[PDB]
């Protein structure tokens, strides 16, 4: 997250860190046994880290649970990042409390202008590199379809939306991938991609989660 603020310990209790020896991607807890992340985060040897603020310090609210199975979206295209969504089942149910809590799936798509909370442990620089160890937050509005398509000609599908600021300075960045965009208490986005970070006229592109609710619910019901 570039141009965000320090969330505060466990203030985003649905935020997970995907660990394969190190934080590599965000995720969103959606019930005691399932995480939603970006398909482009897929790899084996995933350990889901819940209750995290400092990812380098054991602070006392962590639950570390190995992934038992990953399900990349059937129609995920790694070249276009169309359908950049994946589900991870935990080997055991997370113990749910004030600091480790599921985020509600949307019943409806969010609209341009709606303010959302974007969070993750990604790069905090637009030029050069600095990884924070504590969770960073950004309040960003969803952008119009037409703005999003103008910003990225030929690249925005019906499964993508832009959130952020065309003036730049405030964005998601490398290491935020797979993390949440929460708009009035609902998971509407997954940190998917962008052109660099916090560049003018290159806002963050997010997986449109409302498109995937029937897939998520069916997958969970049979896995
Ligand atoms: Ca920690
Ligand atoms: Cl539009
Ligand atoms: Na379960």
């Amino acid at each position: 997250i570039v141009g965000g603020y320090t969330c505060g310990a466990n203030t985003v209790p649905y935020q997970v860190s995907l660990n394969s020896g190190y934080h590599f991607c965000g995720g969103s807890l959606i019930n005691s046994q399932w995480v939603v992340s970006a398909a482009h985060c897929y790899k084996s040897g995933i350990q889901v880290r819940l209750g995290e603020d400092n990812i380098n310090v054991v602070e006392g609210n962590e639950q570390f649970i190995s992934a038992s199975k990953s399900i990349v979206h059937p129609s995920y295209n790694s070249n276009t990042l169309n359908n950049d969504i994946m589900l991870i089942k935990l080997k055991s149910a997370a113990s749910l409390n004030s600091r480790v809590a599921s985020i509600s799936l949307p019943t409806s798509c969010a609209s341009a202008g709606t303010q959302c909370l974007i969070s993750g442990w990604g790069n905090t620089k637009s030029s050069g590199t600095s990884y924070p160890d504590v969770l960073k937050c950004l309040k960003a509005p969803i952008l119009s379809d037409s703005s999003c398509k103008s910003a990225y000609p030929g690249q925005i599908t019906s499964n993508m939306f832009c959130a952020g600021y065309l003036e730049g300075g405030k964005d998601s960045c490398q290491g935020d991938s797979g993390g949440p965009v929460v708009c009035s208490g609902k998971l509407q986005g997954i940190v998917s991609w962008g052109s660099g970070c916090a560049q003018k006229n290159k806002p963050g592109v997010y997986t449109k989660v409302c498109n995937y609710v029937s897939w998520i619910k069916q997958t969970i019901a049979s896995n």
